[PDB]
C-alpha cells in the first residue's frame, strides 16, 4: 500500500503527504554556503577508526544499495567532530544522478556533485539502532562527495559486485570491504542538525560533510546507473537521480572545522 | 525479540527499557487530585457523536480485548470539549483487576475502580491512526471509569462474546454494537495532555476522563478476568492486572470542565 521513490508522481515533492515531517524544521539535505559557513575553533578533529571494519552483505533495495557492517561491537565507529560518544558504522550507500553534473544531495555554493557517499552510524548510547533513529543525537551520517575524475581503486570491488543485485531485493555476500577505500585525504568537515534525507525522514542526523570529495571514474558511477529500482519481473526502471534537493536551512548553522 | 506484558519481568516497571519515553514528561496514566484539578470555566462542553457507531470486530490481542470499529469516515465522532477539530472512534478496550477493587489506569485521589474504559479516536487532520499517533494532538482518548454495583445492560453484548475471544489472536464478528450504551448520564470531565499508557507509550493522547463511573456487576467483569494473556496451547495465564499505574504529572495542569 504505501510507496516512496523518485519519479513524478511519489517523488520528494510528494513525501510530505505521507512523512508531514518533511516540511520540518531540519531537514535534510542542504546547500553549504561558504561565505556563510562560519569556521567553528571549538570544533574537535574528526576520529574515523575503521581498521576492524567489519562487513557483510550488499543488497538493492528499491532506492540504493547498502553495504551492511556487524555493528554488534566497536569494530568501526565515529567519535570526536561535533560528536558525544561512540557511534558505530551500520551501512553505507550511495546517491547519484542520470548524469555527471547531479547526484549529490548536499551542494556547496549550488554546486552539484555526480554522486554522494553516506556512511552511516548510530549512537551507541541508545542500544540499537531502532532506538537510535528517534532520538535528536541518533544518528550521525559521514558525507563525502564523488566526483568524476581518476578510478578510486577502493571502489572497485563494490563496482565488481553490482551486476548480482540489479534489481530491488537482490543481496549476495560481501565480506573484508574496507571502507577506509572510499576516505579522502583531507578530513575536514562541515557539521549542522539534520534529517534522514529518505522517508520517514527522521529529525535525529547529526551531519558530517568532508570537504574533500574523492573521484570516481566515468566508468565506476555508470555501473551505478545501470541497477534497478524495481523488482525483478517488474518494468525496467534505471536506478538514477535517486538524491532529494537543498531543503531551506530555516534557523540552523552549519559550522565548519577549517578556515 | 520484543515482549511486554504486566508480568514481573516484562511489566510497566521494565517498559522503560525497550520504551525510553515510559520516564518521559507526558506519560500516562496520573492520579487526578481533585484538591489541586481546578475548575477551568472555558473548556467546552464535549460533543459525542455515536449515533451512527459501525462496529466490526472484537478481538483478543493479548494484552486486552478490542472492539474494532469502522473509522473510514465520520460515523462516530468525538468533538467539543478541549478538542480542536474531529475526532474518529477506531477501537475501544478495558483495563481492569484481578479484584474488584483494583484495574483501573487512572485513579482520583489515590482511589481505584474495578476497570476503566479507553475509546480510543484519532484526529482526522492526518489522514489515518498511524500518522496521527505520532503527532502530539493525534488523538483523543474518552476514559470512563468502571465501578462494581448495578449490571450494565449496554454491556452485555460484549460479556457475552467473550468466551469466544478467549486466547491471544482470536477474534470474532461484532457488528451493531452501540457504544453509547457505556457512557454515564454526565459528560463532566477533568482533561490533560498524556500518552498512551502501554508500549510503545508514544505523547500523542489528549486525555478525556469522565468524572461519572458507569456500573456493572460483579459478575459483568468477573468474565473479563476469564480471558487469557496466552495463546491457545500455551501456558494459562488470565488476563488480569492489565493496568499501568500512576506516572508523576510533572509540570502538567489537569483541568475540570466542573464545580
Ligand atoms: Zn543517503
Ligand atoms: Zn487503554
Amino acid at each position: 500500500s504505501h510507496h516512496w521513490g523518485y519519479g513524478k508522481h511519489n517523488g520528494p515533492e510528494h513525501w510530505h503527504k505521507d512523512f508531514p515531517i518533511a516540511k520540518g524544521e531540519r531537514q535534510s539535505p542542504v546547500d553549504i554556503d561558504t561565505h556563510t559557513a562560519k569556521y567553528d575553533p571549538s570544533l574537535k578533529p574528526l576520529s574515523v577508526s575503521y581498521d576492524q571494519a567489519t562487513s557483510l552483505r550488499i543488497l538493492n533495495n528499491g532506492h540504493a544499495f547498502n553495504v551492511e557492517f556487524d555493528d554488534s561491537q566497536d569494530k568501526a565507529v565515529l567519535k570526536g567532530g561535533p560528536l558525544d560518544g561512540t557511534y558505530r558504522l551500520i551501512q553505507f550507500h550511495f546517491h547519484w544522478g542520470s548524469l555527471d553534473g547531479q547526484g549529490s544531495e548536499h551542494t556547496v555554493d549550488k554546486k552539484k556533485y555526480a554522486a554522494e557517499l553516506h556512511l552511516v552510524h548510530w549512537n551507541t548510547k541508545y542500544g540499537d539502532f531502532g532506538k537510535a533513529v528517534q532520538q535528536p543525537d541518533g544518528l550521525a551520517v559521514l558525507g563525502i562527495f564523488l566526483k568524476v575524475g581518476s578510478a578510486k581503486p577502493g571502489l572497485q570491488k563494490v563496482v565488481d559486485v553490482l551486476d548480482s543485485i540489479k534489481t530491488k531485493g537482490k543481496s549476495a555476500d560481501f565480506t573484508n570491504f574496507d571502507p577506509r577505500g572510499l576516505l579522502p585525504e583531507s578530513l575536514d568537515y562541515w557539521t549542522y542538525p539534520g534529517s534522514l534525507t529518505t522517508p520517514p525522514l527522521l529529525e535525529c542526523v547529526t551531519w558530517i560533510v568532508l570537504k574533500e570529495p574523492i573521484s570516481v571514474s566515468s566508468e565506476q558511477v555508470l555501473k551505478f546507473r545501470k541497477l534497478n529500482f524495481n523488482g525483478e519481473g517488474e518494468p525496467e526502471e534505471l536506478m538514477v537521480d535517486n538524491w532529494r534537493p537543498a531543503q531551506p536551512l530555516k534557523n540552523r548553522q552549519i559550522k565548519a572545522s577549517f578556515k
